[PDB]
């Protein structure tokens, strides 16, 4: 995945944006772009709007000013996106025709959702045991365990969704660039999978706080508490609040505290192994490739649509791997996730990953893995043997804050 | 402000109230913000509030809340980043303690009136039978944003009745490398788009 960051940040044509017209700048010493235009597209959430190419004439080190039709303005809801493709028409002695060589990407304008939802027909009925808050509407049952305090399992008719329970994440499988030199034999205390060991985050077993059910005139509103300790040292609170309305569609909040003095968690998210195992991951977001918070610059925000094969990348020895950025909606079989938030989603647990030496020695799970993260350490890499994330990407802020809606389709 | 929700419920322990405003100027919307109140038992009011700014509007001056109290008390206690004014790009002077001043002290008598006095990293903030819980900014003087937007030398301001308090989740810098062009840097500029910050209001 990181070729396309070094394609992207290498590129030889920059740009900057103002108003509707586009600078365009070779950093090419000797030649014009004598085999280069500019496609460009426009579009909202996904749905492409105006499209066109432009010739470009750019002398070396020299500027081109590049003014757009009148956009499509339209007053439906969503983030207008602008991007800008760089082609070469003709075959080189390197490349073949319609090579792309740089790109760059804008947000236009914006125009916030400010109607209410149309008001259900029908109402979400609470049904409370010893042991589980079952909630039923239509065909869809949701069981919070009131032991664990997690949702335990999902129903659509007959049909159970989930083998492992929906539970808060703050450890990743880890990278190469968190191991650095450690080894079993000789530790290294200064890497970030030492210091992330040593503080419990791995073996950190949840407590539950609260877990209350409420009756609301249109909803079920479920709301929990754990915190997670090691020997004494209490290192994350999770409160969160569940709100299952009348449309089938499940609002998760969540609010974590993290102690200062614990090591940054490599992230806040939560995960579960579903039942289903699709042929198609499609999210609206930066893609289409791995994309990771110090590592995004190449990935673009659009609607991607690739194979679940494709959202697992097969580093020889095997880690976190996958995630993609900034998605606004996830589409997995009848599910569908919308929020701000960094996934990834594979047939391997980052329990496997961890403890898996070669890729060839990975086996596919029962199900598939869904990791969901509102927030995620980056990657790091200036160099492998010691810390190389900087302090913008380390999840230092103590209290962080999520939205997800969980719905069917 | 232009209201989209406002609904009550009843919980075994609390009452919540939920609510949603739109901003909004010549047919654009600038601001969208929810909230829930939501007072228990203990006579504790925790708010949360969450906010959208549209993308292409300017990067707004602050995220929070005021009113006007019917309370004047004499002194100001609070846990967080003092005793003086400090911003987020100036605070680094400030330390984290229990700072306690006369109400005078909360209010920078700069001779051209703009926001002052502000506080950042706070925890908890204690002015009469009040107590504010969580993590915000705040400012705290006699003197509305209003009035100090409106007047152009310090000698004309009054005393209003009571007292304006501004609790900010979130508070631009101030800038300051030169005050001809705009000097407040990126990371101190709210353009993340969605925000959030959590309130208890306390009786004493
Ligand atoms: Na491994």
């Amino acid at each position: 995945p990181a070729l396309t960051e070094a394609k992207h940040q290498q590129q030889f044509f920059q740009f900057r944006l103002s108003g509707q017209t586009i600078e365009v700048t070779s950093e090419y010493l000797f030649r014009h772009s004598d085999n280069e235009l500019l496609h460009w597209m426009v579009a909202l959430d996904g749905k492409p709007l105006a499209s066109g190419e432009v010739p470009l004439d750019v002398a070396p080190q020299g500027k081109q000013l590049i003014e757009l039709p009148e956009l499509p303005q339209p007053e439906s809801a969503g983030q207008l996106w602008l991007t800008v493709r760089v082609v070469q028409p003709n075959a080189t002695a390197w490349s073949e025709a319609g090579h792309i060589s740089a790109w760059q990407q804008w947000r236009l304008a914006e125009n916030l959702s400010v109607t209410l939802p149309a008001a259900s027909h029908a109402i979400p009925h609470l049904t409370t045991s010893e042991m589980d808050f079952c909630i039923e509407l239509g065909n869809k049952r949701w069981q919070f365990n009131r032991q664990s305090g997690f949702l335990s399992q999902m129903w659509i008719g007959d049909k159970k969704q989930l083998l492992t329970p929906l539970r808060d994440q703050f450890t990743r499988a880890p990278l190469d660039n968190d191991i650095g030199v450690s080894e079993a034999t000789r530790i290294d205390p200064n890497a970030w999978v030492e210091r992330w060991k040593a503080a419990g985050h791995y073996q950190a077993e949840a407590a539950l706080l609260q877990c209350t059910a409420d009756t609301l005139a249109d909803a079920v509103l479920i709301t929990t508490a754990h915190a997670w300790q090691h020997q004494g040292k209490t290192l994350f609170i999770s409160r969160k609040t569940y709100r299952i309305d009348g449309s089938g569609q499940m609002a998760i909040t969540v609010d974590v505290e993290v102690a200062s003095d614990t090591p940054h968690p490599a992230r806040i998210g939560l995960n579960c192994q579903l039942a289903q195992v699709a042929e198609r991951v499609n999210w609206l977001g930066l893609g289409p490739q791995e994309n990771y918070p110090d590592r995004l610059t190449a990935a673009c925000f659009d609607r991607w649509d690739l194979p679940l094969s494709d959202m697992y990348t097969p580093y020889v020895f095997p880690s976190e791997n996958g995630l993609r950025c900034g998605t606004r909606e996830l589409n997995y079989g009848p599910h569908q996730w919308r929020g701000d938030f960094q996934f990834n989603i594979s047939r391997y647990s980052q329990q496997q990953l961890m403890e898996t030496s070669h890729r060839h020695l990975l086996h596919a799970e029962e199900g598939t893995w869904l990791n969901i993260d509102g927030f995620h350490m980056g990657i790091g890499g200036d160099d492998s043997w010691s810390p190389s994330v900087s302090a913008e990407f380390q999840l230092s802020a103590g209290r962080y804050h999520y939205q997800l809606v969980w719905c069917q389709k």
